[PDB]
DNA sequence: AATAAATGGAATGGGG
DNA sequence: TCCCCATTCCATTTAT
């Protein structure tokens, strides 16, 4: 199964989602989601796992908070925008 | 207040 | 057994 983090870098890359999320910075790996259109990529994420409830921005964003420790994606302080690892973009 | 976002502990569920 | 990689639930705090 495809972890949170390429689900996401995977959506950046091919444009599908472009209303939803964007890069800021491709460069440093730094992105951000839509206030008002980002429940539809958290949709489609929990489709993608197949998961029992629908999913919501709020419980996606509470998984990528577990990113912090282990630094494949941390949370930057600007609203609803995050920064990927250089070793995760490499990838 | 209404609306939105953030913080994050804890319980529960996946697939080895 | 027990870690992986989340998902779900819930209470609380901050937004300037």
């Amino acid at each position: 199964k495809i972890r949170l983090y390429q689900f996401l870098l995977d959506l950046l890359r091919s444009g599908d989602m472009k209303d939803s999320i964007w890069w800021v910075d491709k460069d440093k790996g730094t992105f951000q989601f839509s206030s008002k259109h980002k429940e539809a990529l958290a949709h489609r994420w929990g489709i993608q796992k197949g998961n029992r409830k629908k999913m919501t921005y709020q419980k996606m964003a509470r998984a990528l908070r577990n990113y912090g420790k282990t630094g494949e994606v941390k949370k930057v302080k600007k609203k609803l925008t995050y920064q990927f690892s250089g070793e995760v973009l490499g990838r």
